[PDB]
DNA sequence: CCATGCGCTGAC
DNA sequence: GTCAGCGCATGG
């Protein structure tokens, strides 16, 4: 993450829904805001959140009375993507997991915060020929909010990971905000090779497979693109090997293969997967965030999370526009 | 719970 | 053609 000097959101309040690791919370506090409610139902994620933050989130959002929820200015939410991802079966609103959106709509109708901040995957902008996206725009409008949505790639905001996601910012109409803008892109100056741990700490992750088929040569100079070097097996998800002189592929939560969830990389002569701490870094997490003791649960957790740095750039802009009140 | 082999979709 | 994906489905 990046350090913010102008704490533009001092004094405002927010809630962390579908918390996971608390990425939306690290980002929003670096700007001065206060968290007054969190919700997340997974046992293991509740263990890490409490360990880093010291409070335990409520559970199941579907059986919580929206009238118990504390007053708040900003509502934050990265909802489940499985029923929208380009990796699954694409069932959408018909899926038991693809309806969580209407629970946010319930909370919003009763509490009416100043701002609504949501995140989801790339395919969500196109799914169902764009109808799925239009159901969200039209609902937020009916509730009396404006609607801003864009796809941003992390490699354009300083982190070397090819992660494309859709971000949705919404403002209540009596505030008359007319100058919100998405942050502007810049050049990448950090590559995968600059974030790895010493060879003595990742030796147990080294993999010597005999069906290794190198299909490209190691590159000489750094490039802000994923450069594939080889394959194992048939070369499906989890069997592709990449160069450390470029950028990392998207981490996932339920992925498989011999190099499950992180991808394989050619490091100092041998192919291996990424360590949890290295996963933290490619997502923008500080070295002081304490990871879960179960390696398995940690990989899953970083797979479902958001890149802190990108959230930090967006939150400053939300603040700049809210603080512009001339005579 | 944990690991690993898929086999299809989308955006060029 | 070419390549990448906050995943699915079965085994102990
Ligand atoms: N019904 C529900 N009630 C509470 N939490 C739920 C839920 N349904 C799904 N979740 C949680 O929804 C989360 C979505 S991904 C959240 C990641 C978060 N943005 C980050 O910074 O970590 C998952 O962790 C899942 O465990």
């Amino acid at each position: 993450m990046i350090e913010i000097k102008d704490k533009q959101l001092t004094g405002l309040r927010f809630i962390d829904l579908f918390a996971g690791l608390g990425g939306f919370r690290l980002a929003l506090e670096s700007c001065g805001a206060e968290c007054v409610y969190s919700n997340e139902w997974d046992k293991y994620a509740q263990e890490v959140y409490e360990m880093n933050f010291g409070e335990k989130p409520e559970g199941d959002i579907t059986q919580v009375n929206e009238k118990t929820i504390p007053d708040h200015d900003i509502l934050c939410a990265g909802f489940p993507c499985q029923a929208f991802s380009i990796s699954g079966k694409q069932k959408g609103f018909e899926d038991s997991r693809g309806t969580l959106f209407f629970d946010i709509a319930r909370i919003v109708r009763e509490k009416k915060p100043k701002v609504v901040f949501m995140e989801n995957v790339k395919n969500f902008a196109s799914h169902d020929n764009g109808n799925t996206l239009e159901v969200v725009k039209n609902t937020m409008n009916e509730l009396d909010y404006s609607f801003h949505a864009k796809v941003l790639n992390a490699l354009d905001y300083g982190i070397p990971q090819k992660r494309e996601r859709i971000y949705m910012i919404c403002f209540r109409n009596d505030l008359n905000i007319q100058n919100f803008q998405f942050p502007k892109p810049f050049e990448l100056n950090t590559f995968v090779k600059d974030l790895l741990l010493p060879d003595s700490e990742v030796e147990h992750l080294v993999i010597d497979r005999k069906d290794l088929v190198m299909t490209n040569q190691e590159i000489e100079q750094t490039t802000p693109k994923t450069v594939r070097l080889g394959i194992v097996g048939k070369g499906g998800q989890g069997e592709r090997i990449y160069s450390t002189r470029g950028i990392a592929i998207t981490l996932s939560a339920y992925g498989g293969g011999i190099f499950a969830k992180t991808g394989g990389y050619l490091v100092n002569g041998k192919t291996r997967k990424l360590h949890p701490r290295e996963c933290a870094r490619v997502m923008g997490y500080p070295d002081s965030y304490k990871v879960h003791p179960s390696t398995s649960q940690a990989y899953k957790q970083f797979g479902n999370s958001v890149v802190i740095n990108v959230l930090q750039y967006i939150a400053y802009n939300i603040g700049s526009s809210l603080n512009f009140k001339p005579y």
